[PDB]
């Protein structure tokens, strides 16, 4: 693929906003927010499947990085969804929150303040959507590289050459635009420590989950197996 | 200062590698982790007021981005020492423990794995000192920039400045070895993604001492401060 294409292709595989389950009626948190990342999971699957590169990997392979992404790619959705709107997040266009309203929930109000953190420097970076898909799709083939035989290894050696090709697509952006080589490589380096942010931010997020001692807060394995292990009958 | 200058700083402010106390006449392992990290702290201090920058945030800011990042510098460390050593990870010259040697406390092979894994990475990379000393400085302004006034956004703009600076020097020192300008991007985020893994593993550590119940395991703020709060009276 082209840089261009790359781009083309990461735009049309963009997962849709949902909205929040609740009666607008009527006059709680946690379980919004649960039936919200669950629904939004079963169409990270689809997108991640699209994302160039992704299904050339073994099944086995595919479902260890969603496992250790899944949490990283809500977060970056949610922090590029709430850039635009100062001091809130938007989980959906119908649940737009303050950290104000995160005070109800012990552990919840860091959270939201670590979210908006990003989203303000987002804001300041003026992240472009182009970037943004980008970013998302260096998360998926990054985060679980490190926790995987002749096989493992061309395996690894497929996802280095997607992540290198995602970075070439990221300066190519920048290039079109207009910027020097050395606002080039600077853009791209300060696009690249948010990702360190995020997976603090998802670290986190998972101590909360493994806290909440559910038994299916956290997708296992097997279910993220039978979520990507699909047949081709449709 | 220029490239090579910021390099040469680098290089001659490196903490030196100290050593397990230990009697090596006798026949445990936390304890010795304890010990070793905590005199490293005190180096590390030392190193984090030579880096270029560093010492013109107030000394709050100091503080707080030395809290947030000083067991990510430790790791980074341990990982880059125990590059030439295959599966063995170089706590000291005379501390090179093996993941079997992890099994004898519970949560710390799992530890060893990821820091086995990271140093690897490392290795097939083949990570130069001058790089590694740009990642050990990138580490220390970034990690703790999204949780800190007038005063504040000119703190931020200079810590980004710097960072800016650091990230000139990594493309300057990869030019210099003959590289492609695509290979230079390519390999300024193959080592900044490596970034995120550090995080990773710091995250985890941190739940590790956190869950030990221990007074003075994890640095208090006001600890880091009397450190870094040096006088000028030597
Ligand atoms: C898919 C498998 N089962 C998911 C079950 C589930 C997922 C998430 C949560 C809530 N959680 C865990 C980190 C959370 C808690 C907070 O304070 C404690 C603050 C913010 C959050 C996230 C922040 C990002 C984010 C993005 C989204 O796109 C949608 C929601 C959230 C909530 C509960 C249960
Ligand atoms: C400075 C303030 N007080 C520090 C007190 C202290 C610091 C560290 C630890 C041990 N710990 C915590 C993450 C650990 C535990 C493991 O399994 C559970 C495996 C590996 C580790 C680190 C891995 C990196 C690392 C690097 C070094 O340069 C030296 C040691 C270590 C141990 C205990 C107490």
């Amino acid at each position: 693929l082209t840089a261009d294409q790359m781009v083309s292709a990461l735009l049309d595989a963009e997962p849709p906003i949902l909205y929040s389950e609740y009666d607008p009626t009527r006059p709680s948190m946690m379980g919004l927010l649960t039936n919200l990342a669950d629904r939004e999971l079963v169409h990270m699957i689809n997108w991640a499947k699209r994302v160039p590169g992704f299904v050339d990997l073994t099944l086995h392979d595919q479902v260890h990085l969603l496992e250790s992404a899944w949490l990283e790619i809500l977060m970056i959705g949610l922090v590029w969804r709430s850039m635009e709107h100062p001091g809130k997040l938007l989980f959906a266009p119908n649940l737009l929150l303050d950290r104000n309203q995160g005070k109800s929930v012990e552990g919840m109000v860091e959270i939201f303040d670590m979210l908006l953190a990003t989203s303000s420097r987002f804001r300041m970076m003026n992240l472009q959507g182009e970037e943004f898909v980008c970013l998302k799709s260096i998360i998926l083939l990054n985060s679980g590289v490190y926790t995987f035989t002749l096989k493992s290894l061309e395996e690894k050696d497929h996802i280095h050459r997607v992540l290198d090709k995602i970075t070439d697509t990221l300066i190519h952006l920048m290039a079109k635009a207009g910027l020097t080589l050395q606002q080039q490589h600077q853009r791209l380096a300060q696009l690249l420590l948010i990702l360190s942010h995020i997976r603090h931010m998802s670290n986190k997020g998972m101590e909360h989950l493994y806290s909440m001692k559910s038994k299916n807060v956290v997708p296992s394995y097997d279910l993220l197996l039978e979520m990507l292990d699909a047949h081709r009958l449709h």
